[PDB]
């Protein structure tokens, strides 16, 4: 028993990890066979950043001017192209500790583990999801860009996230590997700020199943409750509508549970209108969103790599 | 910026994991050089755990009854030993992974990751604090024991806890690498429960000056306090007493913020008596004491590994 927001095991994606210096701005790369990803403000300077021209940086870069460190060992650089935000480094070295990996975009609502990493080397691990607005709620200084997200399915290691910047509201905006920004940012230190955020109802409801699992049962009502009602009572909260997609999504832990999971909304529809009077919920005094169905399936059934 | 709860990098534990088989009962072990250190409770049947005699248990077991198991690779066991609660299960094969360690019995107040196992694969890490009554809020199934938790210093991973038991509310309750148990538990499956717990001040505070750093103060006051008198104020709502040693230890992260520490008891001071007031802190509802205060300045610092 006991739940606990639970990242990936790191190991396979600190084997990927490299420093990658250009000029003065050293950050984080991801070094996939002979090939290695960072953001592409590695080419700015200080001043640079305020408004770049990245395709125009580029020009003055041959591949000697980028220096890639896997530990004390440099990789020599041998190519470099752009794609959208992210560059790549062609090196002559395939890095033999490449597991098997896929390059995936995350819809949001969906969580994925952060290796936080500073000069090429891991800092630590925690687990993001990535909000409705399409910012993430990390921990980010500087020289953490490069630094990716990742989910593991038993050996492959899907990629989905790289970092890149922090928005005013401390929290931290990216991109896919193919160096597309998740939102509507964009890698130039101007004005930008995150729209406002919802709450991922369903991530809700596979906690309070999650809860259910381990014990906590205080806040289960004798009711139910359609889809349309429930979605209109969660709109007043900011709350993502559910969809049948969602309820499909949560059959698992609905059939593991024996709860209907429109009788868990009409739990969730009575903790939303009435609070949790001072009650925790998994020790918890908030509702927690950060835990997709997946997550609390994998934790609660003990899913390894 | 941005506050998260930061597990080490569990990769150089990841390459230590391997399956421990005696008979029916399967298990997780550490596999450090050519020693396998796993619970001993292995060598139990699901009869012998109420009240097993494991020096009885264990003469009736010769090396060949031990199936240890890294990946695919069987590792022929060519000794076994006990010491305490630890089964310690010589191999003839060095694991060539195993990294710079040391074998830490760490103290209440302390954290460390937990890399989460199940069949000798990493499934998790997530981070866990000693709790005052030798307890650890983890997240823990069948299976599960011989996880271990860890901390890492540059490259020395120190080693302080192995699974072996959950309690009756939830928590969970294991050995060092000596197999000495944190607590007064045993490896009995018999009515155990975890003594009251206390609240961790000294990480309460630390967590606050994270607070501050990362632009949450509004719980700051005018006010400063005495040692005494805080401790006086704080022994009413279950706050461990606050040492010299512990403001001495605070002293790097009063010196960046440029908060006394006892200036920042007196804040904590008033939160305690007068509560957040439905205000959040580093959006946490609740006081949070399972930050240490070197995991709040190696994540405002950046310490990499
Ligand atoms: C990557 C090394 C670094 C990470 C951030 C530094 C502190 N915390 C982080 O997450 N990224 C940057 O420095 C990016 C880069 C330059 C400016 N920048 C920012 O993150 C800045 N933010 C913004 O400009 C915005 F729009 F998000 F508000 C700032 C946090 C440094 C002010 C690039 C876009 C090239
Ligand atoms: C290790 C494989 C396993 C981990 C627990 C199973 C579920 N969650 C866990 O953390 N440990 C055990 O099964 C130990 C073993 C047997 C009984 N046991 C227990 O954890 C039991 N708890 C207790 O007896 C006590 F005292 F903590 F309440 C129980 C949770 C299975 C009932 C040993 C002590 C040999």
């Amino acid at each position: 028993s006991g739940f606990r927001k639970m990242a990936f095991p790191s190991g396979k994606v600190e084997g990927c990890m490299v420093q990658v210096t250009c000029g003065t701005t050293t950050l984080n790369g991801l070094w996939l066979d002979d090939v290695v990803y960072c953001p592409r403000h590695v080419i700015c300077t200080s001043e640079d950043m305020l408004n770049p021209n990245y395709e125009d940086l580029l020009i003055r870069k041959s591949n000697h001017n980028f220096l890639v460190q896997a530990g004390n060992v440099q990789l020599r650089v041998i190519g470099h192209s752009m794609q959208n935000c992210v560059l790549k480094l062609k090196v002559d070295t395939a890095n033999p500790k490449t597991p098997k990996y896929k390059f995936v975009r995350i819809q949001p609502g969906q969580t994925f583990s952060v290796l936080a990493c500073y000069n090429g080397s891991p800092s630590g691990v925690y687990q993001c999801a990535m909000r409705p607005n399409f910012t993430i709620k990390g921990s980010f200084l500087n020289g953490s860009c490069g630094s990716v997200g990742f989910n593991i399915d038993y050996d492959c290691v899907s990629f989905c996230y790289m970092h890149h910047m922090e928005l005013p509201t401390g929290v931290h905006a990216g991109t896919d590997l193919e160096g597309n920004f998740y939102g509507p940012f964009v890698d130039r230190q101007t004005a930008q700020a995150a729209g406002t955020d919802t709450t991922i109802t369903v991530n809700v409801l596979a906690w309070l199943y999650a809860a259910v699992i381990n014990g906590d049962r205080w806040f289960l009502n004798r009711f139910t409750t359609t889809l349309n009602d429930f979605n209109l009572v969660a709109m007043k909260y900011n709350y993502e509508p559910l969809t049948q997609d969602h309820v499909d999504i949560l059959g698992p832990l609905s059939a593991q549970t024996g709860i209907a999971v429109l009788d868990m909304c009409a739990s969730l529809k009575e903790l939303l209108q009435n609070g949790m009077n001072g009650r925790t919920i998994l020790g918890s005094a908030l509702l927690e969103d950060e835990f997709t169905p997946f997550d609390v399936v994998r934790q609660c059934s003990g899913v390894t790599f």
